[PDB]
């Protein structure tokens, strides 16, 4: 067997003009009427704007979930009652903003990443191409466009099992949401999935410092909601909750 | 409203850590005995295994399509007779190889290549990780794994609308099928979708490629299959093809 049409190269050299050059033509793109419209509304407004009134905004999802369908783990607990677990993709969930586990680059990628570019449509990763990029354990805010919920929170978690990491990312994403008066958040499992950060272990750590911004801050947040595709991740919250209580 | 969680950087430099890291992880994993026992059959022998017979082989698709389902755009004629369209997702397929429309790293990403990784498994992006990435407008083979089809062709696409990259795809993937006497192919849409090559002219080139493959090397394929998982998609082959003709 030839595994290769053509000569190996000298060595690995690839893959950043890739990035750049998709960066570029994003930027360089024509927007329509329609979608320039929508991307000019300032960030701050769109949290509370009639997005109907867009005739290039069409929600992605037929049937959204809002914060009043999302039970919380327990209504009579003080901080608890703040927090709900959702059984599919966070995608769903009409909230103030969703968080995507994005790389550094925030151009899209595998996973929730890939999926949340494709349910906000092609202008999101045209906000994001705007920007420097994020930090290991930092966060950007965006526009949701299409999505139900109104703003992205893209962190980067780490690749492996670096607890530090990603516990910078929960408090990142928290802090920012907080600063933004955002009181209601979508999040997705951050670095778990093959190679990734260990379910429960990750699942620890996203509990802990949730629990710790409710505690410290009584103000801040409606609700954080951890949304679960998978059944497996479900049971890892519940677990974590039930093991923190 | 801020937007980031800290200061900026002194400019945009982040990507190919994150990468090379990846890879590195990827490497690095400890295999279980039945994913080594599967990830150690050499490439070659993989086409004609029975792959049951691996505890580790679950079929990531429930009801495969098999070439003997997939009708012909035109049994009588010479050529076409060799040609499908499928309305549906790539990996349904139970070929030969199918198609990946991958980046320089070969190690996943957005759209199919993502779709690609998630139904054949960790060990794709495994075998990814041994090679030294593609070059654009080149193709890779790898093992399918869980796919229903047996090999994976790992192809770069140009980005923008490149008629001559696009053209060195089509032709470096069949050629190297050819090579390796594969005899049914899946394609999917090579570079097209969101700030990609327009699809009309991908499709153009595609079947334009294809065709003169097809007319040059009577004896190389049984069947070329165009999967089109957007309607979109398989109209724009349909025109093509009755374009052609």
């Amino acid at each position: 067997f030839v595994t290769y049409s053509t000569s190996e190269p000298a060595k690995l050299f690839g893959e950043a003009g890739r990035r750049s050059h998709f960066r570029a033509r994003v930027l360089e793109a024509t927007l329509s009427p329609l979608e320039k419209a929508i991307f000019d509304v300032p960030i701050e407004e769109w949290l509370t704007v009639d997005r109907s009134k867009f005739s290039g905004w069409r929600c992605a999802v037929p049937h959204p979930v809002t914060a009043d369908e999302l039970k919380p783990v327990d209504s009579s607990h003080d901080i608890l009652r703040h927090i709900a677990l959702y059984n599919g993709p966070v995608t769903d969930l009409q909230l103030d903003a969703i968080v995507n586990a994005a790389n550094k680059t925030c151009l899209g990628g595998k996973g929730v990443d890939g999926a949340i570019h494709a349910a906000a449509g092609p202008l999101l990763v045209r906000e994001c191409a705007t920007f420097k990029g994020c930090d290991t354990g930092q966060c950007r805010l965006t526009k949701g466009y299409n999505l139900p919920a109104r703003y992205v929170l893209h962190t980067v978690g780490p690749i492996g099992e670096r607890p530090e990491e990603l516990r910078s990312c929960y408090r990142s994403i928290l802090s920012l949401a907080h600063r933004n008066r955002l009181r209601s958040i979508g999040f997705c499992c951050v670095s778990t999935g093959v190679y990734g950060y260990p379910l429960i272990p990750a699942t620890r750590i996203a509990v802990d410092e949730t629990i710790e911004y409710l505690k410290q801050h009584f103000s801040a947040f409606d609700l954080c909601c951890f949304a679960c595709f998978k059944l497996e991740e479900y049971n890892a919250y519940t677990d974590c909750l039930r093991a923190w209580l």
